[PDB]
């Protein structure tokens, strides 16, 4: 079913060893479960809990990925999805740490981690931020085939050591009772208890060392078996069937089912893909066509269309060693990864710096380290990918050389640079080069004291994001018009800009761009001094920002909010609020934060309480002094009351 667990069912015939499934089921924090390949841990770990959530990692791993992913587990079961997912599509922070830790002490879910992947150390660094506080409910199960260092303090480290003589010979008698009981005590000479090998020799025929007891049972296998194996090895992730019988324009499924029957295969649900241990010794027999294979998956994960089925076909388009490929590929990822880009950089990453000598390439890199500050970089690599790039190429590059250019305070030359492509969208007509176009012009502009050439640029904007049907970001522009109008000193517009805004919001199902319209729509009241309304908006947006975590945007929720309330309202709500500014400025620092306390003293002096609590007015003034912004909030207070 769309959108569920990736709980891959145990293995037919298994005969655990039950200390070591006590040991696992009635284990404190994080049970570690390490061996070498095919010894038993991914079956073993099945064997513990079946509902546990599973996730199988692979090469290509962002730690903001696997928590997104794990946040759409939490979102799933109710408790951390108004708080974990919603912030993943908020920002980033080891605050994260705390979520998920938070989230299965809330769910109380058992969850399974397979394998072990690059950057160790942030998820490492992650697992012992879990097992240490031993949550009373949850528990983190991981297969890997080193021990992780990760402490003894709340870790329980399970060494699997294959399979006891006596379960093995129950094991071949739970396949096969009728075979003599004589030929399993051979077998141990050979497999010594490892549970895998040893499926290998009971759904075979036909002493040989360990090396060649997997190479003369690779002969053992059929055509098709080979050909299978020999293809399948070159892939690092699991795979559906379809696009496995597109993987080879022939019927996969008699091979399929043969070597999973031998254990060479396993399927974790719905897809596919060999076990680590026949990877490793197949992937040799044939790496001739690997880019013509390779050629085929990019094209079927292209099909898809899903932002994870968009990186898994970026992985292997650079296996097959085509600049074509690499650029089209980056024209797509313009239409939709574009949208996530800011939400996985690290894996994007490591797959664009994989090839940093592609001009395109460079690009997207620029793109990272623009939002990473590294505006040096940034315009560096984008003069060395100048000539390389096309005409379309060529309008995007001039346009973030202008988004570059415009966080130096440098208008001139961001205006010479946008002034290269007043050219280029129009004698191409392209839909996505003209938005980006428009986007950056507005930006340009918005920089500027001027606030209406803005206006018309963000309209042909719209123009172009009509088109398309992408919902995100047809929001932030009804939201960011809705708030040139303001600075205007119009009010009509601006409201009713980020109220259809909202219309889309509430349209959607989007939970974050609902709760920054209802920021703007606040702050729109508080400017006509409708001190009702402006609070009530102001409380949903404070109780977001709080749950959400984004203190910076809460603080400036509650600050409106608390001084449009004691207007016309009781001053209990507002001094909650601003008790609340106190908790989290004493956290953060935050400069409005301590204005909330000052507030406070507001509430003193109107609730009939002495100097001594209206005294909170120095308490805040001494922290607010260095800020020389707290010489212009002071116009507020003293207007409305
Ligand atoms: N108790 C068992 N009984 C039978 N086969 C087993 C048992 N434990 C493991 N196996 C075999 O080993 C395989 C699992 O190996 P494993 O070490 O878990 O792989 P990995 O962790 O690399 O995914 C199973 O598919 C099966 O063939």
């Amino acid at each position: 079913a769309p959108i569920e667990w990736e709980s891959s069912p145990r293995v037919e015939v298994f005969v655990g060893r039950k200390r070591e499934l006590s040991i696992i089921r009635n284990a404190k924090g994080v049970v570690v479960i390490y061996g070498i390949a095919g010894i038993g841990k991914t079956s073993l770990a099945a064997k513990a809990f079946p509902n546990a959530y599973w996730y199988n990692v692979t090469g290509l791993e962002d730690f903001k990925y696997f928590a997104w992913q794990l946040g759409l587990f939490l979102s799933s079961i109710g408790f951390e999805d108004l708080l974990e997912y919603l912030r993943g599509g908020g920002n980033n922070e080891n605050d994260i740490f705390k979520l998920i830790t938070e989230g299965i002490e809330k769910t109380g879910a058992i969850i399974i981690i397979d394998d072990f992947h690059k950057f160790q150390d942030e998820k490492v660094n992650y697992l012992l931020s879990y097992l240490a506080p031993r949550i009373k409910k949850g528990k983190v199960i991981i297969t890997t085939r080193i021990r992780p260092n990760l402490g003894n303090e709340g870790v329980t480290y399970v060494n699997l050591k294959g399979l006891n003589p006596e379960e093995a010979y129950s094991l071949a008698r739970e396949k096969e009772k009728s075979m003599t009981p004589e030929e399993f005590a051979k077998l141990y000479k050979l497999t010594f208890g490892h549970p895998l090998m040893l499926n290998l020799i009971l759904e075979s025929s036909e002493d040989t060392v360990f090396n060649f007891l997997f190479e003369e049972v690779y002969q053992m296998l059929n055509e098709e078996e080979k050909d299978l194996l020999s293809i399948l090895s070159l892939f690092d992730e699991p795979i559906e069937y379809e696009g496995i019988k597109f993987l080879y324009d022939r019927n996969p499924f008699v091979p399929l089912y043969s070597l999973m029957k031998k254990g060479l295969i396993e399927k974790k649900g719905e897809k596919y893909f060999v076990h680590d241990m026949v990877r490793e010794f197949v992937r040799e027999v044939s790496n001739q066509e690997e880019k013509e294979v390779y050629l085929r998956h990019v094209n079927f994960l292209l099909k898809s269309k899903t932002p994870i089925n968009f990186l898994r076909a970026f992985k292997y388009a650079i296996k097959v060693g085509s600049s074509e490929l690499i650029r089209n590929l980056v024209e797509l990822r313009v239409k939709e990864f574009y949208r996530i880009i800011v939400d996985f950089p690290r894996m994007y990453q490591r797959l664009l710096m994989e090839v940093e000598d592609n001009p395109y390439a460079k690009i997207e890199i620029a793109i990272i380290e623009v939002q990473r500050g590294l505006f040096e970089k940034a315009i560096k690599l984008l003069k060395e990918a100048e000539p390389y790039v096309d005409e379309f190429f060529k309008c995007e590059i001039y346009s973030w050389l202008a988004d570059a250019y415009m966080e130096l305070e440098n208008l001139e030359k961001a205006e010479r640079y946008l002034k290269k492509t007043k050219e280029i969208v129009e004698k191409i007509n392209d839909m996505y080069a003209w938005f980006s176009y428009y986007a950056e012009k507005t930006k340009y502009e918005y920089y500027k004291e001027n606030s209406r050439e803005a206006l018309k640029s963000a309209l042909k904007e719209l123009e172009i994001i009509r088109k398309i049907g992408d919902p995100e970001k047809e929001g932030l522009v009804l939201l960011h018009v809705g708030d040139i109008y303001l600075h205007m000193g119009n009010y009509e517009k601006g409201i009713s800009y980020y109220q259809e805004a909202l219309k889309m919001a509430k349209a959607y199902g989007i939970k974050f761009l609902e709760h920054i319209s209802y920021m703007e729509l606040a702050k729109g009241y508080y400017q006509l001094k409708l001190y009702e309304k402006a609070s009530e908006y102001s409380e949903k947006a404070a109780n977001y920002f709080l749950m959400i975590r984004n203190y910076r945007r809460a603080t400036d929720a509650m600050a409106y909010g608390s001084v449009s309330y004691i207007a016309t309202k009781n001053l209990e709500k507002a001094e909650k609020f601003a008790k609340e500014m106190i908790r989290i400025a004493q956290s953060t620092d935050y400069p409005l934060a301590w204005a909330g306390y000052i507030f406070l003293a507001a509430v003193d002096f109107l609730k009939g309480d002495d100097w001594r609590e209206d005294y909170n007015l120095g308490k805040a003034h001494l922290k607010e002094y260095p800020w020389l912004f707290e010489a212009v909030l002071d116009e507020l207070k003293k207007v409305f009351d």
